[PDB]
């Protein structure tokens, strides 16, 4: 599923990401925009043999199991395929674990490089949530 911007904002808010660990909703929408272009099915392989999955590009070395990543830890205790669903629940639940882990949203490279410190509230402007 390719979400619209306000559609994803509303879904993320329904699933409890607004201000989760102090990160406002626009941070999460901005991260999804630049990680996956709002496409739940996005997958991208990394140099180390892991792959990133879903709307928030969660990686198979630490967070989910894809059966092909040496040293997989599966800290979200989920198959990576679950992070590709049209229903964002599994991605949200895993993202909540990631952002609680010490580095906050710096776990998402696209957030660090394209969202952090910017006017992220713009990502929810005009939306009826
Ligand atoms: N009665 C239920 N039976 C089974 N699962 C449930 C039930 N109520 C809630 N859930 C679980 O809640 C998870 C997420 O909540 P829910 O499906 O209600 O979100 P939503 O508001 O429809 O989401 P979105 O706004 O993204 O469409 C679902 O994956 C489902 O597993
Ligand atoms: N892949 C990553 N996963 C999680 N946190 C990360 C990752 N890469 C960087 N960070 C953290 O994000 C924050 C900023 O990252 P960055 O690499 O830019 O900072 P740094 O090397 O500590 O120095 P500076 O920000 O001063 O240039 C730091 O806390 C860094 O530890
Ligand atoms: N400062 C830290 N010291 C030790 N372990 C840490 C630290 N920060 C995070 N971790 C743990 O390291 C593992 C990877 O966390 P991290 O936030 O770096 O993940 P990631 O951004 O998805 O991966 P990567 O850094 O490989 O790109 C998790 O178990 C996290 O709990």
């Amino acid at each position: 599923k390719v979400f619209g911007r306000c559609e994803l904002a509303a879904a993320m808010k329904r699933h409890g990401l607004d201000n989760y660990r102090g990160y406002s909703l626009g941070n999460w929408v901005c991260a999804a925009k630049f990680e996956s272009n709002f496409n739940t099915q996005a997958t991208n392989r990394n140099t180390d043999g892991s792959t990133d999955y879903g709307i928030l590009q969660i990686n198979s070395r630490w967070w989910c199991n894809d059966g092909r990543t040496p040293g997989s830890r599966n800290l979200c205790n989920i198959p990576c395929s679950a992070l590709l669903s049209s229903d964002i629940t599994a991605s949200v639940n895993c993202a909540k674990k990631i952002v609680s882990d010490g580095n906050g949203m710096n776990a998402w490279v696209a957030w660090r490089n394209r969202c952090k410190g910017t006017d992220v509230q713009a990502w929810i402007r005009g939306c009826r949530l």
